């Protein structure tokens, strides 16, 4: 009926509803991104004890985690998979019954076909990071899959998005309505994704890496054909970045605080890391000084750490009378009775200059052209005003690692980035370590809430935390 007797406008807000369900999953109804990619084994500390979650998140301690909040927003709820699996079903189903509409415009039903496709994609990629093995499905009690197998198969289902649509049309580069800017799936989007899920192959399905790191280069260069598109905006503008629809977002989470579609507070990372601008003593939580003059060595040149720090960035206080805040993301803001948030801006899950350092990476792991991969390195450094890289080879990689450090900082990437690199277990590159043992046994993952057994008799939960 909604379908065989519906129209576009029905279908785009069937659509809109999966874009819904997974704001809800990441940022609106759980803190999922920012406590599960940039908390977890971060060298973090809360300026009240009493939030014990920060402590447990720096030191991947997961079970005293789901211990301390079984059921709520600082824990539990992160450990549930449901509202990814709304987004999913609802993408299921769109696939299954969007046929049926009568005579709609058919670019746009093939569009709204490939950002299902896009979203359904993304949700499945966002669980494979957070718990591993996931019940995989497409259909509108099943096991849960192995995970290589899940991101192989999203691969596949994203390729022809690109590959049937060579000119752009389907899935633009991108849009110029401010409705859609960023915040719906482009050509850039699902290039983000998909080098994303090649690089969680390399470390989960190593006997093939050369392959996935070749399929990132191929990536890479189609990304750059997006003709003016994309660009790196000057640092100075960094706000404009991150409030949302720049033209360097590739895929963004909207927030709208006129229309009522807000991101939790504790869910942004903004609102954790600063307090001058939100009426209080101090932030929940800052970085390490040592961690962050590593980061962010004094001796060289590097527009961020003016831009996005503020002058205490070195200190090594953790105290109350002295605190540290963080001013990359600011875009403030008030809503409601007087609410304020120091990010009123969409949340930016994948852009031009992470997409710019994947392309990078890959080219560097292979070995086959370091003048390149140096090259794309560069246009992440010269913006930040920081010294061109002229070199190759580990230290090539090992610069490449640290710049997405540096450059993504608070967007949810440093524990994911940590994972799939093998990173989080050595003490070079990650100041709060897992051990590698502990990685090959699944410590790497969240817990899986009990409701999910509920749910489906056939699930297996992560064992090391059981
Ligand atoms: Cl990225």
């Amino acid at each position: 009926d909604f379908w065989a007797q519906g129209n576009e406008t029905n279908a785009e807000a069937f659509l809109l509803s999966i874009y819904n369900s997974f704001r809800n999953a990441t940022m609106s109804q759980r803190p999922f991104l920012t406590y599960s990619g940039d908390m977890r084994c971060a060298p973090i500390t809360a300026y009240s004890t009493g939030d014990k979650y920060v402590a447990y998140l720096a030191n991947n301690d997961m079970g005293e985690l789901r211990n301390t909040y079984p059921d709520d927003a600082r824990g539990g709820l992160i450990m549930q998979w449901d509202v990814f699996y709304t987004a999913i079903q609802d993408a299921n189903i769109l696939l299954a019954e969007i046929d049926k509409v009568p005579g709609m415009d058919e670019l746009k039903r093939s569009r709204f076909k490939a950002e299902a496709i896009f979203m359904r994609s993304l949700s499945y990629f966002f669980i494979v990071r957070a718990f591993g093995d996931v019940p995989y499905y497409t259909n509108a009690p099943l096991p849960r899959t192995n995970m290589v197998i899940v991101l192989q198969n999203c691969l596949a289902d994203l390729q022809p998005l690109l590959d049937d649509d060579p000119g752009a049309e389907v899935l633009p580069w991108s849009y110029s309505s401010y409705s859609s800017k960023g915040i719906r799936a482009s050509r850039g989007s699902v290039i983000a994704l998909m080098m994303h899920i090649n690089l969680w192959l390399v470390q989960f399905d190593a006997q093939n890496k050369e392959q996935y790191y070749r399929n990132v280069v191929s990536l890479g260069e189609e990304l750059e054909r997006n003709n003016g598109a994309y660009s790196l905006l000057d640092i100075n503008r960094s706000s404009v970045i991150f409030a949302g629809g720049s033209d360097e977002g590739l895929f963004e989470i909207a927030q709208n605080i006129n229309f009522n579609e807000i991101f939790m507070m504790n869910a942004k990372f903004s609102d954790n890391v600063s307090y001058s601008c939100l009426n209080k003593s101090m932030p929940l939580f800052c970085y390490s000084g040592d961690y962050l003059m590593t980061l962010f060595p004094m001796y060289e040149d590097d527009a961020r750490k003016e831009l996005w720090f503020d002058e205490k960035i070195y200190s090594t206080s953790v105290s109350s009378s002295a605190p540290k805040e963080i001013k990359k993301f600011w875009n403030i803001d008030t809503y409601g009775n007087g609410t304020i948030t120091s990010n009123s801006g969409n949340q930016i899950v994948f852009r031009y200059a992470g997409a710019l350092l994947l392309y990078a990476e890959a080219l560097a792991a292979l070995g086959t052209n370091d003048t390149k991969a140096c090259e794309l390195l560069n246009r992440v450094r010269n913006r930040a005003h920081a010294s061109e890289i002229n070199t190759s080879g580990s230290e090539l990689m090992d610069a490449i690692f640290w710049e997405r450090c540096r450059e993504l900082i608070g967007e949810g990437h440093y524990y994911y980035d940590l994972v799939r690199t093998g990173k989080v277990y050595n003490r070079n590159y990650c100041m709060n370590p897992m051990t590698r043992t502990n990685f090959n046994v699944g410590a790497w993952t969240w817990p899986i809430h009990r409701n999910a057994l509920k749910n489906n008799t056939q699930i297996g939960l992560n064992l090391f935390w059981e």
